[PDB]
Parts: structure tokens; sequence; C-alpha cells
């Protein structure tokens, strides 16, 4: 409740996003003791922001991730980007205007958008235009890591390729995502985003239900077998649990304070 994280996920309706949300809490929020499954999520159709407190080893952080409404379901999707646009740089305005305030609060509210998890949809084809130009604006102003949905689309193999594609994309696009390569401050620091860098986008998969198993929950996905989307094997969401720790929470921090947060100051600076 005291170091404060937020994460938004953005992309097309229909990806399992609103379904990953409450994966990722589930995922770092743990729980004793039944054979439940979840409730069907409505489609989302506003910005809202869901906060739960979580506990790394023994310490509370206060995490938020931020739902969103879905882009692309329409002829022309020119501009359809602005929304989100428009919330990340208001958060960022908010943070600004606390920080030069005479009589700041002793506090500032942190609800900046630290890191922006994109889906991509698992086509098994490149990255669309429509998600390269959302992911080229969102890259200049936020940390992005993107994702493939509902990765269980996929067969390992069009997944490996997929992967190549989207890389290949991102990278041709000059798009950046986290963890950037020229913010590695140490030879550790590059051994530890390498692996990430080389696994991003994460192939994710969004439970349904949950159940224990010789004393181990299982978060889990079901189809005609049962994908345990915490198992490695099965897909990649651990290594995106993995990656949104503390440490690495706060490098992503680090990095929206310094480069893009100052960024927006100097923009600031540019209009008035
Ligand atoms: N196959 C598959 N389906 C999923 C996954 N995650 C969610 N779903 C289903 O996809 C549908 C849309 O999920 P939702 O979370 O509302 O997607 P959103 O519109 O992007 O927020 C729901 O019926 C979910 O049960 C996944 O990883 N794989
Ligand atoms: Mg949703």
């Amino acid at each position: 409740q005291g170091f404060e994280f937020n994460i938004m996920v953005v992309g097309q309706s229909g990806l399992g996003k609103s379904t990953l949300i409450n994966t990722l809490f589930k995922s770092k929020i743990s729980r004793k003791s039944q054979p439940t499954s979840e409730e069907r999520i409505p489609k989302t159709i506003e910005i809202k922001s869901i906060t739960h407190d979580i506990e790394e080893k023994g310490v509370r952080m206060k995490l938020t991730v931020i739902d969103t409404p879905g882009f692309g379901d329409h002829i022309n999707n020119e501009n359809c980007w602005q929304p989100i646009m428009k919330f990340i740089n208001d958060q960022y305005e908010k943070y600004l205007q606390e920080e030069v305030n005479i009589n700041r609060k002793k506090r500032i509210p942190d609800t900046r958008v630290h890191c922006c998890l994109y889906f991509i949809p698992a086509t098994g084809h490149s990255l669309r235009p429509l998600d390269i130009e959302f992911m080229k604006r969102l890259s200049k102003v936020v940390n992005i890591v993107p994702v493939i949905a509902k990765a269980d689309t996929l067969t390992l193999e069009e997944r490996v390729h997929f992967k190549q594609r989207i890389t290949a994309d991102l990278l041709s696009n000059g798009i950046d995502v986290y963890p950037q390569k020229e913010f590695d401050e140490d030879s550790e620091d590059r051994l530890v985003n390498e692996k990430f860098r080389e696994m991003i986008p994460f192939a994710v998969v969004g439970s349904d239900h949950e159940y224990q198993v010789n004393g181990k929950r299982i978060l889990g996905r079901k189809t005609k077998g049962t994908i345990e989307v915490e198992n490695t094997t099965h897909c990649e969401f651990a290594y995106l649990r993995d990656l949104l720790i503390r440490t690495h929470m706060q490098n992503i921090k680090d990095i929206t304070s310094s480069i893009h947060f100052e960024a927006y100051r100097v923009k600031r600076l540019n209009e008035g």
C-alpha cells in the first residue's frame, strides 16, 4: 500500500484483456483453500482502474491495472488511439501539476501509466497496420510490453514463427519495447533483460477457473484438457508474471519517470 504500480492493458476487444487482468491479480494474491469458475466478463466500454494490494515476500504494494475499451471494430479506425493517449497524457499532467505546486502534497499520488500491456491478436501472420500504428504512438509516451493474446490459439511452431514476424515488425518500425536495450545499467541487468527480450511478445492465456492440486493453486483455462496458465510448458504467462515483480516494476517506473515523464515536461515547455 506504499509502492504504487500502474499497468494498462490495451488492444482490440475480445482478446482476453479483461480476463488477463483477473488472472494477473490472482497470480499475485495468494489464496489457500475450492474448485470455482469465473463469472462472464462484460465487454469493456469505459476506461476503468482496478486496484488491489499485493504482497511480495512480505512487503505490500498497490497494483493498479487499467482496463480499456476496444479499438479497430470499425470501417475507419483513424484516431482510435486518442482516448487512451488522452488518458495517458492526463496522468502526466496531473503529476506535473502536483509536482510544480507551491503547496504540494507530502505524498504525490502517482497515477501515471508505468507500463502498457499491448494485446496482439493471434493471427499467425504479421502485425496489423493498426497495431503497428497504435504501438508506435504508445511507445513514444509509455513503456510497452507486447503480448500474444489467447496464445492457446497457436501451436508451438505457429507461436515461434509468429513471434519472429512480430519482432521483425516492431524492430523494422522502430517500436522500442520494455526492457529497452539502451537502459540496461549493468551486466546482471543485461543477462536478465535479454531473456525477457527474447521472449517478448509473451504468449499468454487467461484463466476461467481455479482449483488446487497437491496443495498448489492452479489458475487454468478449460479446453476439450486444462491449460495451466502459470505452467511454463503450457504458455508464457508465468514469465510475464515474473517480469511484473518488485525489482523490475521499480525499473519500469524509473524509466517512466526519468524518460517518458521527463519528455512530457519538455513537451509542456515547448508549448508554454
Ligand atoms: N481461447 C482463449 N479465450 C480466452 C482467453 N482469455 C479470455 N478468453 C475468452 O475470450 C472472451 C473475451 O474475453 P475478454 O476478457 O472480455 O476480452 P476483452 O474484450 O479483450 O477484454 C471471453 O469469452 C473469455 O472467456 C484465452 O487466453 N484463450
Ligand atoms: Mg474487456
